[PDB]
């Protein structure tokens, strides 16, 4: 029974942590994607302002 | 009878603890995903404010 416990832990644990630690990547993607679009859109808008 | 008790304990125990300890992973996913989207959305919004 504590065997089947360890397989269940490993399976659900592995799947969930894979999803969350990938969401870390989409998160840092959001971080520096916001940072880049900040100045990018900034220069389009300040070029269309004049 | 206390045998079938131990198999029932092991099975239900294992399934439920696998689900809860995976929910721990989605929970820490929520933790640092909120932390990342905080500053990410912060910099989109403070870049569109000007």
């Amino acid at each position: 029974a504590m065997s089947m416990a360890v397989e269940s832990t490993g399976n659900a644990k592995a799947e969930a942590e894979s999803r969350a630690e990938a969401a870390r990547i989409e998160g840092e993607g959001s971080v520096l994607q916001a940072k880049l679009k900040a100045q990018a859109l900034a220069i389009e808008t300040e070029a269309e302002l004049e």
